[PDB]
């Protein structure tokens, strides 16, 4: 019976297991190099083309999803310029201020938080799987026996395919890789994110009543901010987001607390009513830096035995979406392989072959252009600048890209890639 490991037991690595435990595909072991669940708290947003692979990798996965899930009762999100408004009643004004105004219903996009949905599938899993305090650090591929693999505590495990979920500063990706490769490290975006937690009646001051209650972006030079009411509308959420000129200096440490100084200096030169609603946010708040993996996409995503799946593979921006989104692909596609290769040591190394073969251009594509939206909210990419009728232009040509997308077709192309090959 098939032995398989999954390194890191984040969201990918439970979508993974459940997928492959769906399907009664051989003995499946998480390791998990926390002593317990970390506390992360983030923000995601699904698409639809991501919950169809929810659905075929274990209906109880999409279940799950939907009751922990927001939609925007709104399709429709009005991008206004927060720059140049100079009065209050301009900045409100949609014939003067919005940029252009974004139809979201293809993307259909449901929001949660990572924490919630991440608990609702754990629960999914027999509590055989998870193994907690298992900090992969090497391992050894070849010959003609199982992989070996090392953790930090000394112990050593063997399996027949290494699947590795460990994250955007995946541990396995370097040692696939080496080190010293140029794609070995994700790397700073430039991009951080500040988010804060308003009362309603100050964010209505600041924007109005009109804006203030419902889905809304501000687009400006090297900074755009979302925000919307949150849940019953006595709370207002704001994401800010800023480019930095910097690079960073910290390392792969993603979340640093920083003052609230460096928000008012970001929007220092826009309206008004931008200046207002930064003024909002509490004085001391963590930054979180956007790492990804675009200026040295990988060559692949396996070698051997061992294959790279979610952020591991592919860390994006999330301008297009989570990130997580085509880590749901892959969880997919590597669960429909590995069904093929139980109905053999050169069988697993084709399936994992394959997997990295028809994964890798699409989700290099979309760390890519989620890169570039970001861009295009602030300003920054190419010519277009503020132009708000060739931003709105990207936006549609971009996703379509995304939700126009045939998930079937992906199952039966790396099914049938791999018969060809066996
Ligand atoms: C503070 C913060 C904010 C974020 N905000 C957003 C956001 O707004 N939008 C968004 O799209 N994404 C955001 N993310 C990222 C998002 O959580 C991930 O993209 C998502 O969980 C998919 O990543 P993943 O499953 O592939 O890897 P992860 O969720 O990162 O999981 C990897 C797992 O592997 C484990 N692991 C790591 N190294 C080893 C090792 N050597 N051995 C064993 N286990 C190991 C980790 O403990 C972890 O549980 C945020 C992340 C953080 C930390």
């Amino acid at each position: 019976p098939l032995s398989i490991a999954i390194i890191g037991g984040g969201i990918i690595g439970l979508m993974t297991a459940l997928g492959l435990l769906h399907r009664n595909i051989g003995k499946v072991t998480i390791y998990e190099r926390a002593s317990a669940w970390p506390d992360i708290g983030a923000a995601f947003a699904f698409t639809g083309i991501a919950r169809e692979c929810m659905q075929r990798l274990d209906p109880a996965i999409l279940s799950a999803l939907s009751k922990v899930a927001q939609r925007n009762p709104h399709d429709k999100v009005r991008y206004w310029d927060g720059f140049h408004p100079k009065s209050k009643e301009e900045a409100q004004d949609p014939e003067k201020s919005v940029l252009f105004e974004i139809e979201e219903k293809n993307m259909a996009y449901w929001a949660c938080l990572r924490g919630v949905f991440h608990a609702e599938m754990a629960r999914l899993l027999p509590e055989r799987v998870v193994r907690f305090g298992k900090r992969l650090v090497a391992y050894e591929d070849g010959g003609d026996q199982k992989v070996v693999l090392r953790f930090e505590d000394g112990e050593v495990e063997e399996a027949d395919i290494v699947i590795a979920c460990d994250g955007v500063h995946s541990t396995a990706r370097r040692v696939l890789l080496g080190a010293e490769h140029p794609a070995a490290n994700a790397r700073y975006s430039r991009k951080a994110v500040y988010r804060a937690l308003v009362p309603m009646p100050a964010a209505i001051d600041a924007l109005g009543t009109e804006k203030a209650h419902v889905q809304i972006a501000h687009c400006g030079p090297d900074a755009h901010i979302v925000s919307f009411p949150v849940n019953n509308a006595q709370i207002y959420n704001v994401f800010l987001f800023t480019h930095d000129s910097n690079e960073w200096t910290h390392g792969h440490t993603m979340t640093v607390p920083s003052s609230k100084e460096e928000i008012l200096s970001a929007v220092e030169n826009w309206g008004p009513h931008i200046k207002e609603l930064a003024s909002l946010f509490p004085e001391q708040l963590s930054k979180y830096a956007i790492f990804d993996q675009a200026d040295h996409p990988l060559p692949y995503y396996a070698a051997g035995r061992v294959a790279l799946a979610g952020d591991a593979a592919h860390a994006s921006s999330p301008f297009h979406g989570a990130g997580a989104c085509m880590g749901v692909e892959d969880a997919l596609v590597l669960a429909e392989l590995l069904e093929k290769v139980q109905n053999k040591k050169s069988n697993i190394e084709l399936a994992l072959k394959t997997y990295s073969d028809v994964r890798i251009e699409r989700s290099q594509w979309l760390v890519k252009s989620s890169r570039e939206m970001g861009d295009l909210y602030e300003w920054r990419y190419e010519d277009i600048g503020g132009d708000g009728v060739k931003c709105k232009a990207e936006w549609e040509r971009r996703s379509r890209v995304i939700w126009d997308f045939d998930v079937q077709g992906m199952v039966d192309q790396a099914r049938e890639a791999y018969e060809r090959a066996v």
